[PDB]
């Protein structure tokens, strides 16, 4: 064999040793690890306020019921039709119709092609910054201001990524960040919101938590419904280990990304996305995009490539082609969605792949693709 | 100092090796040991399924969301008014509304004071084993046959407990269980969802993980929505360890709660509960029950035991008195429930509590009461 996964978790002696000092606690969950977490990303991203959970999905609930009270008048919010389903998922949970915008080059949401979608009903614009790159983030803040709409940030994918030299974070009324296993650092299943608005903080803080207000140590105070989404103390200390170490696992995958440039330039069959970057990227994912000639035979190819050990993967599936967003509303199909979707595939990019299996990996990729003549 | 909390985690050298391993791995979540903790789960309780979450207030979530389908209708769920918060937030959260029956002198849901309480919108009712003491089940069984109502149990106190000889979980048509850090086993947090039906098992399945379906390597369907409350590989392993050691833990609990019931025998100042169970319990909690007489006073009691060191704590307000509660339905304050409430201390009780601590906290807790002379 010898198999990359398209992504993997990278622990290291630290990490462990971070983990046993908490299993040796009498304090599991609800305690001081989880807060100082809660700082340390608050300093990493310069923001006032950040807050952890069990998943991104929860904090994506959790953001979506709470950044404003829902309204049967104001419940459309725009959205990109490329991300993970989870994205919008929680629109449609927290009562909102998912409302899809197209997409450029780099994946990420047009900000150009957003305006001619608003109409009364809008209430929020969700972005996500896709493979790390921050999406057109000044263009999307005035849209908004200027609508008064709310600018909500499914930032799973970038944590560390920048925009104009400052940190992804910081940009939107808040934003979420993901610690599943693979993404840029890990609490095997976490998430985050971050916010500058200290009323939104109190709020999502509650309702990860039953909504409970203490008292005194006997007696509590339910105001409003509140789940049990909590971080605890084990995957908080990871986080914080992780985090720690997290640029330099970015540079890390910025490295392999390089070689791949390296190697990938000027190449007749796809484009590599990594050279067109602007700014410092998390590089959560390598993708490349196919030339339209090699559209129809991709399931060949990614057999292929995974009959080489190379099990890459493609993100993202247009969500409006599920057949739950198909029943609920005939969307109809958009072409830089559709284009993009069929050209994208992500090959392995992580902290721990080292020069020697990039260079196997990038050379077997071009193999593979030349073997399918015209 | 010498402080005893009312709960507290036991784990050993066994659980921080099973947590290491996992740490070692490539695969720190939706990997074999959750798969291997719910098998472990279903020979443990002798039922057909089960499935592990984040926390057991997701499994609510869960179980409530997709047991049947919402009808406005059939709304009404009856449910004890004693139990944590959690247990009625997620009947809100999945539309319900919570209908209060009485309670009875051991905490638990009055099944004799529920007939009356049925009309043409109840859907189902929602049972606590209240400190790990199975609710008469027999007697609801046959209630919701007769009624066409959905018998839902709450058993998070429980993991262990019997009734007639038989394991709790496989009772109603599904039993929700927590591993919260001070609940009979632990995932530091965790929860799980068992249950004899198929369907609901892969209902629930998916709606604990975005609602994807497979098909190949490559691609997914989504025909309704999920979250992510997936309980990682870390924890799993955790669960797994604590839950070959259950049955020990449980009895440490027993010895502790029988040291308790020797030297808390006859004493004029209250009752305690464990004596008077007539099958095995998981011992979650050692409720004492004051005589009316310190009622007016309790607060008091509380302030001077946790200056001896014994941090007691109250199981539990009733749900109807929380602010929401009241807001949404002002509801009619129940005697039984009102009277258990202001009785109630759970003590001190765990696996790690030594026969000399009990000792020394059971005479604490006379020496305390006797203190207010009448
Ligand atoms: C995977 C991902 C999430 C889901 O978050 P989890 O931590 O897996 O719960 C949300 N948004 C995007 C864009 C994702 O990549
Ligand atoms: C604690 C508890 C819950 C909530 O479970 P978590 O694991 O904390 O999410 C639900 N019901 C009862 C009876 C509990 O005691």
């Amino acid at each position: 064999m010898k198999e990359f996964a398209y992504s993997e978790p990278c622990l290291d002696k630290e990490d462990k040793k971070a983990v046993l000092e908490v299993l040796n606690s009498k304090q599991l969950t609800q305690g001081k690890r989880s807060l100082l977490f809660e700082e340390a990303l608050c300093e990493f991203l310069g923001v006032k306020h950040a807050l952890v959970f069990n998943s991104a999905t929860s904090a994506l609930l959790t953001l979506y019921r709470n950044f404003s009270e829902f309204s049967a008048d104001r419940n459309e919010i725009i959205t990109t039709p490329i991300s993970f389903v989870a994205t919008a998922n929680m629109l449609l949970e927290s009562g909102y119709t998912p409302v899809f915008a197209g997409i450029k080059n780099d994946g990420n949401i047009d900000e150009l092609a957003l305006e001619k979608l608003i109409n009364e009903r809008t209430k929020a614009i969700v972005s996500v910054d896709y493979a790390g790159k921050s999406v057109e983030v000044e263009s999307v803040q005035k849209l908004c201001k200027k609508h008064s709409l709310s600018f909500l940030s499914d930032s799973s994918h970038a944590l560390g990524s920048e925009y104009q030299n400052k940190k992804v974070g910081g940009f939107a009324l808040a934003s979420v960040f993901s610690f599943h296993a693979i993404k840029p650092i890990t609490t095997a299943e976490g998430g985050a919101v971050v916010t500058n608005d200290s009323e939104l903080h109190e709020k999502m803080k509650l309702f990860r938590s039953h909504g409970m207000l203490k008292k005194d140590f006997f007696e509590g105070e339910v105001k409003s419904i509140g789940h049990n989404f909590r971080l605890n103390e084990i995957q908080s200390a990871l986080g914080l280990s992780q985090l720690k170490k997290a640029p330099f696992l970015m540079q890390k995958r910025e490295e392999a990304a390089l070689t791949y440039d390296r190697i990938f330039k000027d190449n007749p069959y796809f484009t590599p996305l990594h050279p067109l970057l602007k700014d410092k990227s998390s590089n959560h994912l390598y993708p490349i995009l196919m030339h339209q000639k090699f559209f129809t035979c991709k399931k060949l190819i990614l057999e292929s490539l995974h009959k080489r050990g190379i099990l890459a993967q493609v993100h993202y599936k247009p969500i409006y082609q599920y057949q739950l967003y198909q029943q609920l509303f005939n969307t109809a199909p958009l072409k830089s969605a559709e284009d993009f979707y069929h050209a994208e595939i992500s090959l392995p990019c992580h902290a721990n792949l080292n020069l020697e299996s990039v260079q196997n990996i990038a050379h077997s990729v071009l193999k593979t693709f030349e073997s399918f003549k015209i």
